[PDB]
């Protein structure tokens, strides 16, 4: 059984926490249910930290208490259908491969599935490891509940000997790299600089070897990434997000400066030596968008290439950890202000951005974010119940599952099948402008071969290429995106019609050099 | 927000309690969770109490940390037909009202409902307060959170300016008393002396007005009842069954002395002063059986009369309060230890006894009880999830609503629709003899005033009347006990033949000396 | 509320109508249901229109006298999947726009 | 529930390896007709005729058999991304060819 310590021998040292402690929700939580630091403290100076203490960060520590959350949290949507390829005819994008040819995505990119999995399946996935991580059988990928007792429960390593990013498997990549476990974990928390910066008292940074790195890690999806475990209230600690609400002075909502005033962020930086080593975000509210913006959103991760001279952008620079906090309609400029692209593609030559699941973002200007709503509203609302006390789901999924919270508790107008109704209006018809993009742009990809082959000149092709940025960004959105358009059809509309009208221009432009040359 | 106080200031006093507090599994859990004690440790010494602290028995107490359990436990079964009376054609007892004319049960017997309502539901029958506590308005029956909130925020009192016991409504009797409400709230565990002996440190006690004591108690079932708050260990605290098992020196078990000893009882008291003053039963085990023998027993509570002599026992005498502890077979001989009965039959004159509840008393000795299972196993049985933390379910209920979890993990041979099918066959046959029991004792009443006014001796009379105590005793047994024969059909069986036997031979006896004045 | 007019005056120029009207199972049901004449039938001619009557098209004057009819007309079937574009790979014409390119 | 995802795990995964095999074979296939017509030898297409035998045993195995990989995921992902490894290298034959014949 917990015996607990005295918490003011800690706050003697550490005056941050006792101010966040002693004043929130969490004051009468001792410190042992979460920390054993009886040798620190027989060691620990104001200034050096002497043995370094344990501090648990499994979910389970918050179980003991909000037993409800974390089995809302912890359940297995069986109808968000596992390991199903997106570049397929009956998934998101049937075009996808050849879209997306000479980027790592083409040798895996799956739908998302349900929170638990999370860590395990960036573990798994062909496009991350070589295949180097499997589950331990084909069984084990049921077992959510495994899962966030830790990954190496149910997961092996082909060859434990070895720390090198190398192909198992033929048809894998080796895309993972450690910034991408920022949005999978924060087991890393106290080993990991602001940023993954190098610094002295960091285990890990952007340029460390992601294999012995991803040994390190567990659990998905903490909770203590929303909530902070010392006052109890709302944050986020995601560096990127944190870099440009506050340190870029962009704002939490960039669109609206009244707004962002209300629903702010406040910076807490935490030392090592009495140097700045890492942060959190502090939220004026408990703000969904906000919160889940610390990962639904378009980011860097990964390591690219200069549009000013085509140059290596590598892991140690600050961009291969960036978030863009940009609509679709300001993303290029975004991009161009850091001078960064993606990757060319394999056919056209064309340097192209790659997009990551911007819901946030897209989120901005919509009817619904306008009108205050924001994501928990529809995907963890309030539980319903006849005799009870009312707690927050934490189950984050499709609000079909729940629409009498979800939605037809504000639309008292509609029946539940009128509501899902409108949902499928607007997801078919975004879609099928998703698949009409894609035509125009393959379209466009198979007049490249015929023209370099035909003879036209490296001025034309460049212009098409210019052109294929375009088509390619105000496409590949909305496929990232995990809405279908639900979230802001208008911007989908408006978006998708530029990215066919691009590649129309392209087309034209290709087979009118096209027939110049052979005439 | 709650500010936690220095629990080691308290044991510098309260050494009782940290013996408790510090071994448990609520070491971690500050005082400031359960008591406000601020002017009590301004005022007090350790032989001197000062001013008295604040101690909380609500039940939210326990949900911040419990949600889960406590969800459970106010959960409302609707189908649990709510305020259903016994006495007519449909229901447990047909012939109800001729059996016990003479007791007050004839005004009002409903079926039971969930615990949410047992205080609420004690407080307006028409056969406990004359009809002084009603529901606010009808709309308030439904609600379950509300009740266990408190009793006062759904329910008004005809005249809050006086406090004797009377009728507002004529058909209503006046039954209730203060060692009731010991199975309905521990409210008062602080300020009720064991037993509830006059005592000066006790507030109230069984000679108390009941209806000063009803306005002074709010929450149905405490959490407490089965968990000390301190040691969050398995105990009871109801001052019948501890005198009953311990006291006494029955046992948990009174036909199995070896389970007895490994699933025992400790009587710990606590003082006022020099003098002791309440207890609490800390158990071997988390026994289920001995937990819900608090308030599932056929018992004492209430007035009545000596076998003896017929003299008056009122509620000055510790017989008010009393657990017999005894099964069907043995009931007579326990009644006679103490030399009491409850009621003289309005038409025949028999001294009678009452029977309550006798589920504890019935399950001993039975297939499954002899097999080691225990009350919880079939109604409030742990909870089955795909993936998540499993708790034991707290919604103590027929296990018709959890067949998989209840039944059906023992019991693989059979499907759901078996299982029901032998529960009904058992219930089917016992309610058959019940019926036929009440038949005969029926046939029996009728014919009292036909031998009273052909001019029957006393003698014969009396003799007969022996014969009804007998008769009654085993039938009520199994109308008073809530399984309908399930939790021992046996001795149902054997019990009920015995009590259509015991009025066959009152008849002959009856019609015989009826036919002889004649003739 | 409305008040019938005068089928016989409208007839006395409508010879067509009167031979419809006046034979189905429409012959008690009253033009003002379906039509506002007044200043037509002041200032037309046997062959001139005069003023233009006012004509209802609307399906709620059929719904008066046939509320069932129309209820199940207006019903929405929301099992229709709505602007479901055919030219995708799970509908009628997955090539669709390589087959019709040219046209709108 | 947890029984059916089981299954529809190992099908979704095959699904879209097969998918992925025959994007990478048609890709193949198409070259052909190019090749010929842009003059490329008879002892380069028969080369990619021999690579094409191996692209397609490892793929059509698995749109013949009907378990969608249930059978033998294990087995199913090896020949899927052996088919797609043939058919990559037939590609890179036939337009390296294909581009000597032009230049
Ligand atoms: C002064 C002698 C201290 C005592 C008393 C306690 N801690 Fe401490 N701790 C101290 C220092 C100088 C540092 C390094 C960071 C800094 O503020 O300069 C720490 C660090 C921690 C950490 C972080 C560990 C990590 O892996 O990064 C934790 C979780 C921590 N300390 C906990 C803790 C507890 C629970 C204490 C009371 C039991 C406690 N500390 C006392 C200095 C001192
Ligand atoms: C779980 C409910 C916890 C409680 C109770 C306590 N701590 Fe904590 N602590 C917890 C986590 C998950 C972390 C990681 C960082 C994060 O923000 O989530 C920490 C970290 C600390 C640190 C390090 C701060 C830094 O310099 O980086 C310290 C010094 C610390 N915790 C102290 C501390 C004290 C003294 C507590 C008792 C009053 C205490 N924590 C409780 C989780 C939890
Ligand atoms: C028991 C020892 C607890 C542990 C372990 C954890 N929490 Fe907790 N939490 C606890 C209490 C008694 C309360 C106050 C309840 C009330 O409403 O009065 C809380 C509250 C929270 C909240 C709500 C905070 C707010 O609204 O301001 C959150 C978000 C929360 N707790 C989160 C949380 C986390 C993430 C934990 C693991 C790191 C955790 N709690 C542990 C008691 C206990
Ligand atoms: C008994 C005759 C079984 C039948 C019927 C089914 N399964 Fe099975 N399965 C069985 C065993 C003994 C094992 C090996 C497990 C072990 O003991 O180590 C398995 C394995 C699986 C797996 C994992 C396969 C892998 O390649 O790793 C799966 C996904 C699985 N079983 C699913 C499954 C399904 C869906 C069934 C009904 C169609 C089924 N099994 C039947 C034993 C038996
Ligand atoms: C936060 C800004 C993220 C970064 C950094 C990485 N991922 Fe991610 N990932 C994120 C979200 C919000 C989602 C769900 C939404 C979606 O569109 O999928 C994911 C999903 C995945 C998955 C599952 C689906 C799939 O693509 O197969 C995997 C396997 C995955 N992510 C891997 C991955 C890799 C390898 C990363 C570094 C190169 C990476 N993620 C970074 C959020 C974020
Ligand atoms: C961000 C993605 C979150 C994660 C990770 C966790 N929680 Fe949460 N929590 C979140 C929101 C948006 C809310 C509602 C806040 C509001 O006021 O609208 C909550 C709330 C809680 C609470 C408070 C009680 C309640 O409303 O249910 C608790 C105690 C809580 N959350 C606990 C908790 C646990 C145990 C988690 C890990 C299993 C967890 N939270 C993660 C957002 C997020
Ligand atoms: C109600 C007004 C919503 C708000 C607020 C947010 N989302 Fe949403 N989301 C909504 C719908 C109707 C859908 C389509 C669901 C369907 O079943 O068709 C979605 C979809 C998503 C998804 C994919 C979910 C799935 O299909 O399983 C994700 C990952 C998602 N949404 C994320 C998300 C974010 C991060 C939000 C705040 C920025 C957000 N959603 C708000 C409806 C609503
Ligand atoms: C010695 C100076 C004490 C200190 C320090 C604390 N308590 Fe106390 N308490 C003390 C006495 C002498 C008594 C009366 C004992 C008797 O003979 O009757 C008490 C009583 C209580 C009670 C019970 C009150 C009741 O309703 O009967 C409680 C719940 C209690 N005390 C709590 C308590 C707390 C939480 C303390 C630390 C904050 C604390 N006490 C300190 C003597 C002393
Ligand atoms: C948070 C501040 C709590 C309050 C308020 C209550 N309980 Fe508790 N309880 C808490 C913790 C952290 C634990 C240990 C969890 C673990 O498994 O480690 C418990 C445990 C219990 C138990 C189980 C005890 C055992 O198995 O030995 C019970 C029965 C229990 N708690 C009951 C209970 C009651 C009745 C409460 C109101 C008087 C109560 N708890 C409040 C945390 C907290
Ligand atoms: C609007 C036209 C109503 C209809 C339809 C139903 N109810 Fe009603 N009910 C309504 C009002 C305005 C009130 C009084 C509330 C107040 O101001 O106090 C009620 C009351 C009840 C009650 C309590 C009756 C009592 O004597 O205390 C019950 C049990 C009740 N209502 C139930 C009920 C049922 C079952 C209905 C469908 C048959 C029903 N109501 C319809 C308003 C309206
Ligand atoms: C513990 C030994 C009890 C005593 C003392 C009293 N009651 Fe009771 N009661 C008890 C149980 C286990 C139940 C549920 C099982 C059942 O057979 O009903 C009840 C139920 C009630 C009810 C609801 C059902 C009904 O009879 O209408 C009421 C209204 C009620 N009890 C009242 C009541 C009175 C007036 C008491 C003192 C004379 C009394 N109870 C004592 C357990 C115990
Ligand atoms: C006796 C009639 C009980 C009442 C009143 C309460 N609980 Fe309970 N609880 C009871 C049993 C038989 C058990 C299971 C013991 C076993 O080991 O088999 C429990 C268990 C708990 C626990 C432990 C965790 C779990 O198994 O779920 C907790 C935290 C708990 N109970 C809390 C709790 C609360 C909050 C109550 C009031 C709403 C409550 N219990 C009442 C029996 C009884
Ligand atoms: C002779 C003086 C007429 C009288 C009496 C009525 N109508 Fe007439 N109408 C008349 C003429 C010459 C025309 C033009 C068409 C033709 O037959 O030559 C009309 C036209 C109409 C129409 C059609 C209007 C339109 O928008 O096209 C309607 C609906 C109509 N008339 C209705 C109508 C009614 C209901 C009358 C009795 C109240 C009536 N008319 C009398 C000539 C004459
Ligand atoms: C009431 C004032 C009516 C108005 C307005 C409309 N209709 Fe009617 N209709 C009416 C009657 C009394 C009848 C006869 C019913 C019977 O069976 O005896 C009808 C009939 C029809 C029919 C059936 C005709 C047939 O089978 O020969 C149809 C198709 C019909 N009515 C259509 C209809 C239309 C389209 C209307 C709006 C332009 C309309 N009716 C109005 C009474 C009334
Ligand atoms: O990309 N995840
Ligand atoms: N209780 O009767
Ligand atoms: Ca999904
Ligand atoms: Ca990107
Ligand atoms: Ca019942
Ligand atoms: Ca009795």
């Amino acid at each position: 059984n917990l015996k607990p310590v005295d918490a003011m021998q800690c706050f003697d040292c550490h005056t941050q926490i006792e101010d966040m402690h002693t004043v929130g929700k969490h004051a009468t939580v001792n410190c042992v249910h979460c920390h054993d630091a009886t040798e620190h403290v027989e060691t620990a100076s104001s200034r050096r930290m002497g043995e370094r203490p344990v501090t648990r960060m499994d979910l389970e520590a918050c179980a003991t208490c909000h037993t409800a959350q974390f089995n809302s949290f912890v359940e297995v949507r069986h109808e968000s259908h596992p390991r199903l390829e997106k570049a397929t005819p009956t998934s998101r994008s049937p075009m996808f491969d050849k879209l997306i040819a000479g980027h790592g995505f083409a040798f895996e990119h799956a739908e998302p599935r349900s929170h638990a999995f999370m860590l395990v399946d960036h573990f798994v996935v062909d496009r991350a490891y070589g295949g180097r991580f499997q589950f331990k059988n084909w069984q084990k990928v049921t077992d959510g509940m495994g899962a966030v007792r830790g990954a190496w429960t149910v997961l092996t390593d082909a060859d434990p000997e070895s720390s090198d990013q190398r192909r198992f498997l033929s048809q894998t990549a080796t895309a993972a790299n450690p910034v991408c476990l920022n949005c999978k974990t924060q087991d890393h928390i106290l080993d990991w600089a602001y940023m993954g910066d190098e610094h002295e008292a960091a285990k890990w940074s952007r340029t460390s070897e992601v294999v012995e790195f991803a040994r390190d890690l567990n659990h998905p999806l903490n909770c203590f990434m929303c909530h902070d475990p010392h006052s109890a209230g709302p944050r986020v600690v995601r560096d990127g997000l944190i870099n440009a609400v506050v340190d870029r002075g962009l704002g939490t909502y960039p669109h609206d400066p009244v707004k962002s005033e209300q629903q702010g962020m406040t910076k807490v930086t935490f030392q090592r030596g009495r140097e700045d080593f890492r942060a959190i975000g502090l939220l004026d509210t408990a703000d969904s968008n906000v919160m889940c913006a610390q990962c639904h959103v378009e980011y860097n991760c990964n390591p690219g290439y200069q549009l000013s001279d085509g140059s290596r952008v590598g892991m140690d620079d600050r961009r291969a950890n960036h978030f863009f906090w940009a609509n679709v309609f300001d993303y290029k400029e975004a991009a161009q202000e850091i001078d960064f692209f993606d990757f060319r593609h394999a056919t056209t030559g064309a340097a192209l951005p790659k997009l990551q699941h911007p819901e946030a973002e897209t989120f901005w200007g919509s009817v619904h974010e306008r009108n205050g709503v924001a994501c928990a509203d529809c995907h963890m609302p309030k539980v319903q119940l006849e005799n009870g006390k009312v707690y927050t789901s934490h189950s984050q999924r499709t609000p079909r599952d729940m629409m009498g919270q979800a939605c037809l508790n504000c639309h008292a107008e509609w029946t539940e099948d009128q509501a899902l109704y409108a949902i499928d209006y607007i997801k078919n018809y975004t879609h099928g402008k998703i698949v009409k993009s894609e035509y125009w742009l393959a379209k466009m990809i198979d007049l490249f071969p015929v023209a370099k082959r035909a003879g036209v000149s490296e001025d034309v092709l460049n212009q098409a290429r210019e052109l294929h940025y375009d088509a390619h960004l105000y496409w590949e959105w909305w496929t990232a995106e995990n809405s279908v358009g639900f979230h802001n059809p208008d911007q989908a509309r408006e978006s998708l019609m530029t990215s066919i009208s691009k590649s129309k221009e392209a087309v034209s432009l290709l087979n009118d050099a096209i027939d110049a040359q052979v005439a």
